[PDB]
């Protein structure tokens, strides 16, 4: 039993809700919140910009030190950093950004990072400003993640479409 509330159950392990991931994380304080990161951990817009703003830019400061030490992530890769005031940990995951011409096949590799954590609050990878089809992202999530994932979907029209189209 966990403290996630109001989710629709899609499979044994995948749940979904129309919610602002920032407001969700503040309420639940999950062990892991997933950020929709880029390889530079430049948290400018989308989920990343929103999460960073909620940390008063502390996420960006920590991220800049991470990059200075380690260099950029790989597309499809991840790193674990602090969750600041939002969660214990933030798993920064880089899905392919279609608006940069990145291979959508790397979306499965991106979701594989979730399997290293028993429970996660997450957005749909490569959705939103990353340009991929969110219905496809949900399908890859369900077919790749085996741990317990609570998906927050920002856009209401998208949430209803994802549920009503889910197979
Ligand atoms: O798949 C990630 C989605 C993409 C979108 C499609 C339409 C509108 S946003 N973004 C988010 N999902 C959940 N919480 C969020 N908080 C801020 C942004 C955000
Ligand atoms: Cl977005």
């Amino acid at each position: 039993v966990n403290s996630f509330s109001g989710y629709l159950k899609l499979t044994d392990n995948v749940y979904i809700k129309n919610a602002d991931i920032v407001e969700e994380a503040k309420k639940v304080k999950p062990t892991v919140v997933v950020n929709a990161a880029n390889v530079y951990l430049k948290h400018g817009g989308g989920v990343a910009g929103a999460l960073n703003k909620a940390t008063n830019n502390a996420m960006q400061v920590e991220s800049d030190d991470y990059i200075a030490t380690n260099g950029p992530l790989k597309v499809g890769g991840s790193c674990v950093l602090s969750g600041h005031n939002l969660a214990k940990h933030c798993l920064h995951v880089v899905g392919p950004n279609v608006n940069k011409g990145e291979d959508i096949q790397l979306l499965k590799s991106a979701y594989e990072n979730f399997n290293q954590h028993e429970v996660l609050l997450a957005p749909l990878l490569s959705a939103g400003i990353f340009g991929a089809d969110p219905i496809h992202s949900l399908r890859v999530c369900v077919d790749t993640v085996r741990t317990n994932v609570y998906l927050a979907v920002f856009d209401k029209n998208l949430y209803d479409k994802l549920v009503s189209s889910f197979l």
